[PDB]
C-alpha cells in the first residue's frame, strides 16, 4: 500500500541517527580515539544514508509478517529496524570499495568518498570500519537473543560470498581492459548469484527467519531457492533499464555501457552475433567516446535486445510462481509476492 | 627452551597447508566460484606464511599452559593451532592493506602483493577475503565449543580496535606530508595501544583464556592490563631497533626514518629539542635522500636517544613485575614471563 510501506519507510529512515548515536556517542569524546570516532561519524554520515533503502526495509517487512503477536513488541520491532540498517551498512562498506577498485567518481549522486580530497586510499580503512559497524550494532541489539549466533554467522558468510562474487567480477571485467571472451552467460550468471543476490535478497529474509525461530537448513534452502531467482532477474532488470529504459527511471538515467561492464545486454548480444558485430562490438565497448556508445546501442536494437528482454522477464515471472509452490511450503507465500510485486515492473 | 618452543614452532608451521586445505579444497572445483577460490589459494600462499609466527604460537603456548590434563587432547590441541593461524591470517589481511595505503613496495622480503602486476587495487578485495578466512576457520574448528561466541566477538572487536588505531595513524602521519605537530607522545602512545597492542598481545592470551573457560570481565581486564604494557614496550623496541640496532638484527636491518613515520625515536626527539633542531628535523624527516636520513640519526645521537632508551627499557621492566603482581592474581605469572623473556632483549 502507498501508506504502510512508506510508514514502514519513514520509521526506518527515522532510525538512522539512533544508529549513528550507538556507533560514536562514547567514542566521540574518548581521550584516546575520539579523533578516530569523529571521522567515523562523518564516514557513516556521508555513505550510509542514500538508497531507496529496500534491502533493509525487507527485514522489517518479513519480520512484521512472520512474527506472531507475542513478538510485535517495540523492542522486537526496533531490532528488526536495527538488523535492517545492518544490511545497509554492509552494502555501504562494499560500495565504498567497489568505487576505489573502479576508479569511479560518482555514487548515489554525490562524489565518491575516496575522491573527497584528503581521503584517498584511506577510504580503504573507512570501509573496514563501516564493515565493523555492522557487528557492532548486532552485539548492541541482539547479543542476548537466541538467534545472535545465527545472525553473526549469517552476516559473516554472506560477506564471504559477495566478495567471491566480487572476485569473479574483478578477474572477469577489468575497467582498463576490454576482453569480451569471458563475458559468458555462465560467468555473468555466477557473478550475479554471488555479488548481489545473497546480500540483497536472501540475507534480509533469512534474518527475519532466524529472528522468528525458523532455523531449519531445509527451510533456508527453500527460501534461498526462490529469492535467488528473484535476485537474478532483478539484476537483469537493472541491466535492461540502464540502456533501454527511461520514463521516470529511478533518478539517474545515465549509463556504463561505456564502462567495460559485464551486463546481461552485452552477454545476450555476444551469443547472438556475427563476427562482423562480434568485432564491431569487440572494439567500441568500454568506449567513453559518444559515437561508440551510440553505436553499441544500435547493435543491440540491431540485434533486438528489448524483445529478448520481454521474453526473459516473462519466462522469469512464470518460474517464480512455480518455486513459490515447490518451496513456499512452510512459509508465507505473501512474503515472496509482496517482494515480487515491487520487483518485476518492466519498460517495454 | 631451545627445544620446546621450536617443537611448538615446527607443529604450527607444519599446520598451514591443512588450513589452506580447509579454505579452498571444495571451492577449487566449484563450477561457479572455482576461479575465485583458486586465486584465494594463491592470495593465502603469498601472504600468510612469513613472519617469525609469534603471535599465533602465543595462543598455543598459553593454552598449553592454562589447560588441565583433561584438555590436552589432540583435537583440543589442533584448535589451539587453528585459532593461532587465525591471528596470523587477521594480521596478513592488515599488512596487505597497510601496504596499499602506504604505497609500499616490499614486505617480508618479497614484493608487496598489490604490486604484483595484474593485482593492483584488487588486493582491496583479497584482503577482505583474507579477513573472511579467519571466521571461516573458526566456524570450522570451534562452532561446537562453549567458547565459540566469545572467540567470534573477540576477533571481531579487536578488528575494530586496530582499525581505529590505523585511523589514528592515517590521520596523524600521512606518507606524502611531513607535519611534526601531531607527532605527540599521547598520540604515538594511543596509536600503538590500538593498532598493535590488542591484536598482537591481548588477543592471543585472551583466546586461550576463553578456551580454558576463563570468561570473567575482571580477569580479561587483569590480563589486558599487563599485556598492553608489554605490547607498548615492544613496539618501542621495534622502533629503537630500526635505527640504533644491528648485531644479528631480525634479518632486514633497513629503515623508515626516511618514511615520515611516527616512531618513539622521533617523538622523544621532538619534546627534547631546540627550535634549531626542531626545524633541522622538521625539514629532513620523510627524506628519502641519504644525506638527510644520516643527518636525522646525527640529531638523535646529538640528543642521545639510545641512552633514553636504556632508561626507558629499564623503567619498563620494573613496571612489568609490578603489574604481574597486582594483576596476575588468578592467572599463571608463568604466562607473562615466558612471553616477557622473549621480549625485553635490547642492543645498548
Ligand atoms: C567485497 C566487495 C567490495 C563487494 C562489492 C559488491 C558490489 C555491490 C559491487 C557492485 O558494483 P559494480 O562493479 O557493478 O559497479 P556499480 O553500481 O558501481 O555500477
Ligand atoms: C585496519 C588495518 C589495515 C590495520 C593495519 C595495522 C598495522 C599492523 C599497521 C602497521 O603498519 P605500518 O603503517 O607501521 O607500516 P610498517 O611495518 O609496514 O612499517
Ligand atoms: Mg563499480
Ligand atoms: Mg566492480
Ligand atoms: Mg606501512
Ligand atoms: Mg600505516
Amino acid at each position: 500500500s502507498p501508506v504502510v510501506v512508506e510508514r514502514e519507510r519513514e520509521e526506518f529512515v527515522g532510525f538512522f541517527p539512533q544508529i549513528v548515536r550507538d556507533l560514536t556517542e562514547d567514542g566521540i569524546g574518548h581521550p584516546e580515539v575520539g579523533d578516530a570516532v569523529a571521522r567515523l561519524k562523518e564516514v557513516l554520515q556521508y555513505n550510509a544514508p542514500g538508497g531507496k533503502c529496500n534491502r533493509g526495509l525487507t527485514v522489517v517487512a518479513a519480520y512484521r509478517e512472520l512474527s506472531g503477536p507475542g513478538q510485535k513488541d517495540a523492542e522486537s520491532l526496533r531490532c528488526a529496524l536495527a538488523v535492517g540498517w545492518c544490511i545497509e551498512l554492509f552494502q555501504a562498506a562494499s560500495l565504498v570499495a567497489d568505487d576505489i577498485m573502479d576508479q569511479s567518481l560518482t555514487r548515489r549522486g554525490q562524489l565518491c568518498w575516496y575522491k573527497k580530497e584528503g581521503v584517498g586510499l584511506d577510504a580503504i580503512n573507512d570501509s573496514f570500519l563501516l564493515e565493523s559497524s555492522v557487528y557492532r550494532v548486532l552485539k548492541k541489539y541482539c547479543r542476548q537473543r537466541p538467534y545472535y549466533v545465527h545472525l553473526l554467522e549469517l552476516f559473516l558468510q554472506t560477506a564471504y560470498q559477495t566478495e567471491l562474487g566480487q572476485m569473479l567480477d574483478l578477474i572477469t571485467a577489468p575497467v582498463s581492459k576490454v576482453d569480451l571472451s569471458h563475458f559468458s552467460e555462465e560467468r555473468y550468471k555466477a557473478i550475479v548469484k554471488y555479488k548481489t543476490a545473497f546480500y540483497s535478497f536472501y540475507l534480509p529474509v533469512a534474518a527475519a527467519m532466524y529472528m522468528v525461530g525458523i532455523d531449519s537448513k531445509e527451510e533456508h534452502e527453500n527460501a534461498k531457492a526462490i529469492l535467488l531467482e528473484m535476485g537474478e532477474y532483478f539484476q537483469i532488470q537493472d541491466d535492461y533499464l540502464d540502456c533501454f529504459g527511461d520514463p521516470a527511471l529511478t533518478g539517474a538515467v545515465g549509463t556504463d555501457i561505456q564502462d567495460n561492464k559485464c551486463s546481461w545486454l552485452v552477454v545476450q548480444c555476444l551469443q547472438r552475433v556475427t563476427p562482423e558485430q562480434r568485432q564491431l562490438l569487440e572494439d567500441n565497448y568500454g568506449r567513453k567516446e559518444p559515437e561508440k556508445v551510440a553505436k553499441v546501442k544500435e547493435l543491440y536494437e540491431a540485434v533486438g535486445m528489448r524483445a529478448a528482454f520481454q521474453q526473459y522477464e516473462e519466462s522469469s515471472y512464470r518460474r517464480l510462481q512455480e518455486l513459490i509452490e515447490k518451496h513456499s511450503n512452510r512459509l508465507p507465500k505473501e512474503i515472496f509476492l509482496g517482494l515480487a510485486q515491487k520487483i518485476y515492473k518492466r519498460q517495454k
